[PDB]
């Protein structure tokens, strides 16, 4: 058991998402069983009634793990020394909006809070955007707080990443714990590409790819892309509000791996800074199939990449290039 | 172990349902080694909604999670059922009369009783959150009579941690050094939050909670009404009643009733009153217990001074005023 507590912010506290996180955060489910947390909650002025209500349902859980509740509306103060940083702040599209449409309201929170954590937040501070439009949020970010050491930003793809775990599971009915290895490259959004073609199952006679067992690669490269990659939308016609409990625990998932590390054999999706591997443009958030260890990523290489793969992949690189392109016109 | 245990959760579609399944699904409340199948139930206006919850938690690939039901009928989502986690209820709201609150309540645990009884698996462990918790609780008992009574209870741990979490803040100390409150009576603003056997750790050792506020008055008083009236703070702060907070404490609870209360400590649980402290017998009343081998057990024979007697007398009254109610109610 750690003496020594890590700060962790989450910003866009009081809403949806922030509400299933940071119980969650506070039980240990991000950085162990074993590691205090201080949480730091930011919201916004209209929003201070109830950022102190989730301050006093945090106290009155009695988390044992949770050493100090800081929960304010001054971005300095909630940037002072954290260690991780979730980026939940901002708006949630509607019911038949793209994730791209809350871009007007939401890039110049990244623009602001990128100078924020550049200049409070602890050196090494890990950042986690997942925000809309998560992954050209997360680039605002990158490029507005310059000395930020690239590595440490990333934006959330590991919703659609378990998203997809949980479509095989289903499909095959077998326990999603037997599941792993699929990728999500690109955007967060309908230009993401699911890929199962390194995806294994765990059975009674040992690993076996994912389309071994499916038996049906039409559905597995029609219906399934799809269904992942309408799967928000499909939560808010059900609920009348986009995923909040499983974007909190696909957050905490993204965060756990990447500091306490992947487990042998095992790869996962995250938004990360590009440095021209696998043929993808240099300098945008995209996500890639990722090992961690000793806290930092490693893209996995060597994975075979067939036409199909290709041209998806570059179609979702050419929309985030369009996408930053249209956030800087937001932008004043 | 390896065979899963089943957990039901009824008001699966609102607030606390939401905010509780995936504590469940991630070994919160049950232990990070204990795989968990969960059922959900809620009511047909929830249904579309309840079944987005389960698509999210499909989606959120929880490890522990081998199975998911959601259904909106009472004997399905009972049926072989090890944990009972009732949440299905109505919050009281703006222009609803305290009978309003009472009756469209306590019919749900007459009517879900049978279905419990006849249904879930053996020793079943039934923990009512649905307020008025402790009367929806001892409503379900007396329609669900060959349950046993000790496998019966409702939710006082949310009091409990709240006072935790009013000393802690009040020494400024962390709430993991601070144990042993009690929450004695009624889920409501008659409990007695009571700090006589409670104790913070220090560098100088375990000490009574007393002898370090040095602030009767306080312990006396404000501690008292802040805690009494805590969920109306909630709701004046947030316009809804407690969530995040209500599911950690189920989760505390169950988790201490099945897996054992931790070294040295009691905890508060609304259970079936037997005599003891000269509380009226036959009630749902929150006590002091420890837990082994998936039973509670009364922490006997504190030292109960006079204005603690008061206090304790007066809401088991406000319980027999509930239990009137409810019976009006009933028919
Ligand atoms: N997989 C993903 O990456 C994923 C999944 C679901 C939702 N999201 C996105 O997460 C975000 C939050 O969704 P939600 O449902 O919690 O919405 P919400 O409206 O319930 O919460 C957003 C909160 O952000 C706060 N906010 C606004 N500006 C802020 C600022 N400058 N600083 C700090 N906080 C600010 C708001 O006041 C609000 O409390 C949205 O953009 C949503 O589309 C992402
Ligand atoms: N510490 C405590 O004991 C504590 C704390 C906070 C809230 N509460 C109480 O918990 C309950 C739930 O609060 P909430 O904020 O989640 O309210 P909510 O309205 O969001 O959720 C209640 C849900 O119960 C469902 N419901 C109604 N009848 C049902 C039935 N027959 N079977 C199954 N489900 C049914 C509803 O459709 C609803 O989805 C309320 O009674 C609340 O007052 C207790």
């Amino acid at each position: 058991m750690a003496k020594e507590p890590v700060r962790v912010l989450v910003t866009g506290a009081a809403g949806q998402i922030g509400y299933a996180l940071v119980p969650m955060i506070a039980r240990g489910i991000m950085l162990g069983a074993d590691q205090p947390v201080i949480l730091h909650m930011l919201d916004i002025p209209p929003a201070a009634e109830a950022l102190n209500g989730v301050k006093m349902e945090l106290i009155d859980a009695a988390f044992p793990l949770l050493k100090g509740v800081v929960a304010t509306t001054d971005a300095v103060e909630g940037c002072t020394g954290v260690n991780v940083a979730v980026m939940v702040g901002g708006f949630p599209r509607k019911e038949g909006m793209e994730r791209k449409d809350v871009m007007s309201k939401n890039v110049s929170i990244y623009k602001s809070q990128a100078a924020a954590l550049e200049k409070h937040a602890a050196p090494n501070c890990k950042v986690l955007v997942v925000a809309n439009p998560a992954n050209t949020n997360a680039l605002i970010l990158k490029e507005f707080a310059p000395s930020i050491p690239e590595k440490n930003i990333s934006c959330l793809t590991r919703l659609d990443h378990n998203r997809a775990l949980g479509q095989i599971s289903e499909r095959l009915s077998v326990p999603v714990s037997d599941v792993k290895n699929v990728i999500i490259w690109g955007n967060h959004s309908s230009s993401q590409y699911p890929d199962v073609n390194h995806a294994k199952v765990q059975t009674s006679s040992g690993e076996k790819p994912v389309r071994e067992l499916v038996k049906d690669d039409a559905w597995l490269d029609g219906e399934f892309i799809s269904t992942v990659q309408q799967r928000g939308a499909a939560i808010i016609k059900a609920r009348k509000l986009s995923s909040a409990l499983s974007a909190a625990s696909s957050a905490c998932d993204h965060i756990r791996d990447w500091v306490l590390g992947t487990p042998e054999g095992t790869f996962v999706s995250m938004g990360v800074y590009s440095d021209g591997s696998y043929s993808v443009p240099s300098g945008l958030i995209y996500s890639f199939p990722v090992t961690c260890r000793n806290g930092d990523w490693s893209i996995v290489q060597g994975l075979p990449i067939d036409e199909v793969s290709r041209k998806k992949m570059d179609l979702t690189a050419e929309e985030l290039k369009e996408e930053k392109d249209l956030a800087y016109s937001c932008l004043s």
